[PDB]
RNA sequence: GGUUUAGAACGUCGUGAGACAGUUCGGUCCCUAUCUGCCGUGGGCGCUGGAGAACUGAGGGGGGCUGCUCCUAGUACGAGA
């Protein structure tokens, strides 16, 4: 916290996606070192990304570790999700902010079970565009075998609603480009070109009132409690009133300071990932899941009508009916919450692969409006997405 | 140290002397090796004229334990761990 971040170049929220032990932290670490040397960004290393006793004794990503690197045209803000079966909740918070993704497949193994589950989760939340990166290559010195894997990735995307053949499948090692090989360094500089060319400049909302869903809370020793998250809409100013709304109850506060990757900001606008400092609030009372709205706009609710689209075996969901009393997990913006379903009159059962309305009573109150969407999950697998119809409370 | 001498006590059994894999405190462990055996170490004669060396090797003996850490490799395997 020292340098004022000057607002040059359009901000793009990027993140990696992939299977476990399949290239991801190494991919980001290579992007950090390569873009530092040629284009003249900040250095950093692979050690600073993933850290602590829990992510070393095993050697896996559990929390969402972020990076900020720059190119001539645009400015990027990377996110490394955990990619594993047990940590799928905190993966969704990183994936929700992401506009243009970097999928990671491997030329040795190929497609894996969670590579399918990641892409299935992304569309229901909000991932318009996606790029593939074959992160091994050099392990198999053969032209025929490597190109057979390229064919399999186009099938995954085209089956599950995407361009498929139009998506640029770049190839190359991360470990060779990390240390400094001239042929492999330039092949990741080519991926930087595809991030600019393929993914467009995302359209932000700088008009409708201020909102900020919290992905993860912090406690800076000196200043107080800080809350990170993408500014989903509107603008923030250092001094304005900020009514916290969500789980538990509803608190009043003021914005002490906005920052972007340990650098100051006056006007933190919509689209970019910023960490807002609060006035006289503790680490205990503020929870991961709540939202920072402008006073008077949004109101907390725990009962709502919604036209939910349940999925069948073809898309990816259930294969059996269910009566009232069913309690799955609802993923609104960032965090999950349980809720009992109440079906309408003249509706005995809910078959899979059907379009119906339903009143859902949540256990906690969460803020919502008419137009918002979510993705239901239960039993380590998806159920179906929907859209909010009417507020009831 | 224990169990098995003589002293003493408790509990129990006995009229009592005393008794009890019941308990308790105290209580002399001798021998210079002839022979076999064994570990060493010589003298004698032999090995066919005598002497000094250096070998060969039948045969015999000794020795043979094993952890942890890296590399291959976070590779095969495994949906993940
Ligand atoms: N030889 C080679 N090894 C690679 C390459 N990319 C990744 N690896 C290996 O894979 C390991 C990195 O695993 P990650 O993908 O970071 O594991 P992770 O963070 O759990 O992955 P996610 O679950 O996707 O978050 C390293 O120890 C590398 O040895 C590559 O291009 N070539
Ligand atoms: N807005 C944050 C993003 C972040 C979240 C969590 C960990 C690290 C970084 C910056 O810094
Ligand atoms: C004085 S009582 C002696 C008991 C005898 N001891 C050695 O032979 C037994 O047998
Ligand atoms: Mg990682
Ligand atoms: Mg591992
Ligand atoms: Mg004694
Ligand atoms: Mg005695
Ligand atoms: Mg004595
Ligand atoms: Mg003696
Ligand atoms: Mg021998
Ligand atoms: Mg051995």
């Amino acid at each position: 916290s020292k340098e004022k971040f000057e607002r040059t170049k359009p901000h793009v929220n990027v993140g990696t996606i992939g299977h476990v032990d399949h290239g991801k932290t190494t991919l980001t670490a290579a992007i950090t070192t390569v873009l530092a040397k040629t284009y003249g960004g900040a250095a950093r290393a692979f050690n600073q990304i993933d850290n602590a006793p829990e992510e070393k004794a095993r050697g896996i990503t559990i929390n969402t570790s972020h990076v900020e690197y720059d190119t001539p045209t645009r400015h990027y803000a990377h996110v490394d999700c955990p990619g594993a079966a047990d940590y799928v909740k905190n993966m969704i918070t990183g994936a929700a902010q992401m506009d243009g993704a970097i999928l990671v497949v491997a030329a040795t193994d190929g497609p894996m079970p969670q590579t399918r589950e990641h892409i299935l989760l992304g569309r229901q939340v909000g991932v318009p565009y996606i790029i593939v990166f074959l992160n091994k290559c050099d392990m198999v010195d053969d032209e025929e075998l490597l190109e057979l894997v390229e064919m399999e990735v186009r099938e995954l995307l085209s089956q599950y609603d995407f361009p498929g053949d139009d998506t640029p499948i770049v190839r190359g090692s991360a470990l060779k480009a990390l240390e400094g090989d001239a042929e492999w360094e330039a092949k990741i500089l080519e991926l930087a070109g595809f991030l600019d060319s393929y993914i467009p400049e995302p359209e932000r909302a700088i008009d409708k009132p201020f909102l900020l869903p919290i992905e993860d809370v912090f406690s800076i020793s000196g200043r107080g409690t800080v809350v990170t998250g993408r500014v989903e809409r509107g603008i923030i100013k250092v001094g304005e009133e900020v009514e916290i709304v969500g789980i538990k109850e509803t608190q009043k506060s003021t914005c002490t300071g906005v920052e972007m990757f340990r650098k100051l900001l006056d006007e933190g606008r919509a689209g970019e990932n910023v960490g807002v400092l609060l006035r006289g609030i503790k680490r205990e009372e503020i929870e991961r899941g709540q939202v920072l709205a402008k006073p008077g706009t949004i109101k907390p609710h725990t009962k709502f009508e919604s036209e939910v689209y349940i999925l069948s075996k073809d898309e990816g969901g259930r294969h059996t009916p269910f009566f009232k009393g069913y309690r799955p997990q609802f993923y609104f913006r960032t965090t999950d919450v349980t809720g009992t379903i109440e079906l309408p009159e003249g509706v005995e059962m809910v078959m899979p692969g059907d379009n119906i309305k339903m009143v859902v009573t949540l256990i906690h109150p969460i803020a919502m409006d008419d137009g918002l969407r979510f993705a239901i999950r239960e039993g380590g697998r998806t159920v179906g997405a929907g859209v909010v119809a009417k507020v009831l409370s």
